[PDB]
């Protein structure tokens, strides 16, 4: 009726994988299979996420506003200029070790930042800034989740954005939406951005839904960001729609039904920072990412013994010598994996310094909240990752 | 203030991807890199889809169910069953061709199967199969996007699965959950299930919500499956859980008040099948997927000229010859890439022999729906893909 | 005047190899890069090296002959048959491990036959064979230095070999060509040999030398041999010429100046044998070749422990399992890596069973003479090598 | 009797190289396996040639001692002086394109230097030197046979290299060491030399050898030489001993009965140079090795349009550009490669300019003749190579 059984057994009856492939028919044993530090850039993801604060004046912007309408249209033009810095950044900031922290006080910007790399498997970084005139908290956990296959490189910035305006008593959360590299393999590699982005108010029940457009066939929407912002009862009060490399435009439903075409009556919500002309030969840097690995003068007396302006494989790319920036990164590595052993065959979990677990209070979805005190400058106590 | 530079210009101002990596710094130059036949198993991804099928007797048993509560309790046993066939299951189906088919009539469990590869950029399977006793409709597209980092390989079947009960005017759509392939670097290949599955029933208003739990921390909560049933007003009526490797069970939430651990007065929903003695030395077939790739007695007269059975590759290897079942594959696919440049210099697009582009009728989700008429065999006007 | 320095300095002022390159540039570090087994043939070269026996009846036909003139010819013939089997034959032997032997008794040939693995870095091979009538002494010791470039390999079996009639009280030593193995990167594996052979009879001053011709342009001149037998005084007494991988003729030097062209009134001094049809499906063995790795009924109470027959890598691959032939050879391998550090920690040399160094008592180059008493078979104090 | 097949058919019955390994076993296609310019120096290989005439003052010395036995102590003393360079060069010089040329006129020096690429498939570099005061021919003909095997790369400059000494009517024939580069895999690259060269006067009879003797066990001998000349009956009139690295010594054979170790009475034949102290810093070239490459002021009118001091590739890895010089090294071979298919496609053979075949006058062994009026710069119907 139906066999029952394959005409020949299998062609090999062993557990094969890639690594077994490699050494039974190439001659090739491996041991570790790691990122090359080419694909890398000066740069740690807890100073890529301190970027978000470029654009720190649409959140002054929204903050005196009056009305929760105006205020959300800055706050989507805030959220949206936050993944502007990823055209034409190509090179993948280093994962951070666990423990690693990062500060940046602008009294000019009106905001002091807080980063801490939460955890290494997976590579948690929690990060929070407030305002310093009381006017805004800007909290939240990024799990970066990279994918892999065919051409592209997908990166999925997983966490909960979390914007809470004081003088409004209010708070938005969102979620970034996801950074993919094209051409990785051959080509020229290309950044874009796809995904849906909502907005909650969440004393105010607006919401702001946000389409980041994957450029269609042949790629006529590439870049293309398309929106609304709708009430409590899903009214839609207001248009969106651009380019995240260009500008946010806005229009009232009304004039809506009567290369960026820009319709009249419409008002801007955020227009992109040209670049320095020494960009592309900066890793595409803006000029408020050179500011970030910068050691001020006088910062050795104030910085923890765990901020990345000290780590030295990320100092040494920066100064062009990949040769010893190359054996630091491997040998910050192995102490941080050889710190792991030492941790567990003493039965001891690790404790995070400035941020601890919990529930975020406006969605529930586990978060890392920020627990205070890091500016008092109680440094010790700091764990040794350098 | 801030400075506006880095130190040193960067250390390759060069456009590098891999491919330019491989040819300059070691000797390697690239032509194609592509998936080697070991991964694959003797079995096409139409083929695959049809697996669903197995545990067809769930939606017999559905179809005789008076109420929609019961119903929905063999429907979502069904679901869940459809995914248990990956356990153990660690080779790739073949990636089918732009205009393959597979065909299964099974009179003696009252269902005929056809299904095509309708695309291959990216690559997506539409599938039609209906009751041979006017009972049930069964049809859905799957996009498999595979995702790959670390030592995991991810399938995401994107895709609406539709099962629309004839004899009680109803319809039910879901998605599938993720399929996780850890230790493809190294160690042991083993298959991991996650994700959450909402099946809804478009008439009722019911809605069976499926979490398969993703294995924690040590993999405490391996293969569990945990969910309920709703009504139209989201009030549970039925527990559900167990393990998609072992069995399902149900309970109402009464008693849930009051190594699956099975509650007193719970209720078998379904309970996997014993594989076959010679089923590792199968590729981890079951019984129902040897009789897939089976040329039956006579079958010359019926098929059309793009069923898998006649596929060589697949056949190749089924027969243990890797050495022409590799040249024929590579022999398949140039002649695929080979019709697309000629159907690209004559400007024509693809034409799909039994499926057409459309919306879904109960989500509006874009579909591949089935256009009928497959079974009265005019093979005429079919494509040469072997 | 002239320039004193570089206008830019060197573009990375670090130590670089293959293995650093790999782990820089690429992810990849390795551990070990080995000989893959699917370049092995089920053969030690212990056993390649027994396959100079199988035209041994030009040894016993030499033996026979009054005049040294003759037994020249014979002696010529059995040196170029030595290098025959090569043909067609791309597989590589397994380097035996240190201590390894292999034995053949035939008394249906006339002779007895021992070889042992007397080093390892670098891998030296000594053999010895005695006529079992009391004619001939075949002994020698091979370094076969495998040298790789383009798409070439080539093998050089350094050593000497020596040849002692003992019914006529003199004594025979050469040397064998260079093996070439072609298109090893792309293409078909094809055999070559080159180089120039001199025999030289140590009491007569006779000596025969011997162009292993290379093919040249186009390749007209592809496994062509000339040469000839001169006396004492450098006077030509025979030419030499023909294919090694067909036959070799003999001519006298007055008709010599009166696809192998054969003048009339030449004389074959040697044929090759025609190989058995199942010889491409049996890695290209002659039918002496099959009969080296056979254990013969009741073999278990003879061999000493480190007989190849014994060995289980060479077993496994001959029985078809190249999984746990891989294995047997990592473990074995492994072993004897093991086993040299413990004679390291110690400070004590290894010691040989068989041969002991010495000097070749006809032309002073260092040897490896065979002590004798084998064959009384007191195989307490072997190594342990499996 | 003896068995006739083996238990098991082959593994694999198909024809399987490197090229087929990687593409069926994983997923890599080659179609290019060359060398990276990161191994390479910027230096033809014509102007390694020309780093003998480095130590010419040995040449001046020769030719200006009365007697032979003199002559020749300086003579032994060029030679070896020649690959006194190699010490710590472990970088390779550039493979010349066929019909590539270098000239090197020094006044001060008393020479003018011709050299052109006169092969390429093998590669063969032909070079021409004499002295501008009438005293010496130096010329000769190179075939760099590189192979590979283990942790180290032989290099033999196959070829014989002729001194001819006007002044005093005689000719010196010999052949340049085999070097060996160490660590090519893993560790730190290391240069050693060893093989055995005959210097011959071939109007006097006196023979120089030397014997460059390979680093024994655990490295005792390293870079020491020891040798001897004799007159035309053998007899020894003169010891030779030291290192290539350092000094050469030599003594009469009476004191000689009666780390180098120096015996009184015994004088220097030879002192290496010492480097400038910016050699480390520029691929361990020599104060000579920098002016080879220089363009001299007004060069641009003399020089003809194939001389590799206007090679791109080379002059852009000279000034550190790796990312053009890698380009431009593959655009120059492509172009190469062009330019022989054509030469192909109409059945011409290649037109050496400068160099012809003939045999040497002095040994008969095939060799590469100057043709001279190469320096009246005639420099139409040159090949295009740039
Ligand atoms: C343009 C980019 C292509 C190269 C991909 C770049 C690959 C990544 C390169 C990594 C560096 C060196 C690789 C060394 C690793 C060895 C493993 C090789 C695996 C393979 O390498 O990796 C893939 C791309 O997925 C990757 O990420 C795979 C990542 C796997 C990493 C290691 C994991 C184990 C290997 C396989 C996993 C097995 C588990 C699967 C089980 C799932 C179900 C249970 C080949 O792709 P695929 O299977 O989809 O093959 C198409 C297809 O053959 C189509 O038919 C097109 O055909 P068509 O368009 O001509 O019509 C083609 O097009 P094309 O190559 O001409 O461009 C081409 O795309
Ligand atoms: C167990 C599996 C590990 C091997 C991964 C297996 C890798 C796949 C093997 C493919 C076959 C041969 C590879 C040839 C291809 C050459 C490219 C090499 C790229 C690399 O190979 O690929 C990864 C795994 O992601 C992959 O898929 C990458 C796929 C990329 C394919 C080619 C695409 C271009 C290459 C990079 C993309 C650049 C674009 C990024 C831009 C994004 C932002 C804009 C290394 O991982 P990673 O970056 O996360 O590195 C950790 C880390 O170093 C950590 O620190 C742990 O440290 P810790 O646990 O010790 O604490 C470690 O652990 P471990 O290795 O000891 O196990 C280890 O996991
Ligand atoms: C047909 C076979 C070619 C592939 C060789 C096959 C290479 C072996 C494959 C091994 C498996 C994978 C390789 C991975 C190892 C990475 C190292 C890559 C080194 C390279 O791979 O290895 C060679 C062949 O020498 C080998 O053995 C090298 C063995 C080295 C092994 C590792 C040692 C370190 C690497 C270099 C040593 C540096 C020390 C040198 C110092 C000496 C002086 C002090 C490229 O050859 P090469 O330098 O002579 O390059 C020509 C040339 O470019 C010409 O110009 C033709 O040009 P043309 O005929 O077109 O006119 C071309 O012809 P073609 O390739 O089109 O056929 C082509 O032959
Ligand atoms: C220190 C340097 C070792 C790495 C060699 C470096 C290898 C070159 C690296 C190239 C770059 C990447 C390789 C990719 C190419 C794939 C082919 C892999 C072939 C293999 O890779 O290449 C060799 C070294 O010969 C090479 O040149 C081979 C060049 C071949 C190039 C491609 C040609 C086809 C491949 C094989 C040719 C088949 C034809 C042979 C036929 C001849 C007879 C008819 C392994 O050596 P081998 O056979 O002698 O193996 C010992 C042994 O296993 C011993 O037993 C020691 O054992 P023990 O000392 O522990 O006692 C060990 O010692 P160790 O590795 O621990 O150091 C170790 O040396």
């Amino acid at each position: 009726k139906h066999r029952t059984s394959l005409p020949a057994p299998m062609f090999s009856r062993s557990d094969f994988s890639v690594w077994t492939i490699l050494k039974k028919c190439v001659g090739l044993e491996l041991s570790k299979i790691t990122m090359p530090i080419a694909f890398n850039e000066p740069l740690s993801f807890l100073q890529r996420i301190t970027e978000y604060m470029e654009h720190v004046y649409l959140i002054h912007r929204a903050s005196c506003q009056p009305q929760p309408l105006e205020r959300m249209q800055s706050v989507a033009a805030f959220a949206v200029s936050a993944v502007a810095s990823q055209w034409e950044r190509t090179g993948k900031p280093f994962n951070p070790l666990l423990g690693e922290t990062y500060e940046l006080i602008r009294e000019d910007l009106g905001f002091r930042f807080i980063s801490e790399q939460v955890s290494h498997h997976p590579p948690i970084s929690a990060f929070h800034s407030e305002g310093l005139n009381h006017d805004f908290l800007f909290h939240g956990s990024i799990y970066p989740k990279l994918k892999f296959w065919g051409k592209s490189v997908e990166a999925e910035p997983r966490g909960t954005i979390t914007l809470e305006l004081l003088k409004h008593n209010e708070a938005y959360t969102w979620t970034n939406p996801t950074c993919c590299v094209h051409n990785v393999i051959i080509g020229k590699l290309w950044i874009e951005q796809y995904g849906t982005v909502e907005i909650l108010n969440h004393r105010t029940g607006h919401k702001c839904v946000l389409h980041f457009k994957p450029c269609g066939l042949f790629g006529k929407e590439l870049h293309k960001v398309e929106g609304h912002i709708q009430d409590k009862n899903k009214k839609k009060l207001f248009m969106i729609y651009g380019k995240w490399t260009e500008c946010l435009w806005g229009i009232d439903p009304v004039s809506y039904e009567s290369t960026v075409q820009v319709i009249p009556g419409s008002k801007l919500l955020w227009r992109i920072n040209t670049r320095p002309p020494n960009s592309a030969q900066m890793y595409n840097f803006t000029s408020f990412t050179v500011s970030l690995n910068e050691l001020e003068t006088g910062m050795e007396k104030t910085l923890p013994p765990t901020d990345c302006r000290l780590r030295p494989d990320i100092r040494g790319m920066e100064n062009g010598n990949m040769d010893l920036a190359s054996q630091e990164k491997e040998r910050l590595e192995e102490k941080q994996r050889e710190a792991r052993r030492e941790r567990a065959k003493e039965e001891a979990e690790w404790q995070t310094r400035w941020f601890y677990p919990g529930n975020n209070p406006y969605t529930g979805t586990p978060d890392w909240l920020y627990a205070g005190d890091y500016f008092e400058r109680n440094f010790s106590d700091c764990p040794d990752i350098y």
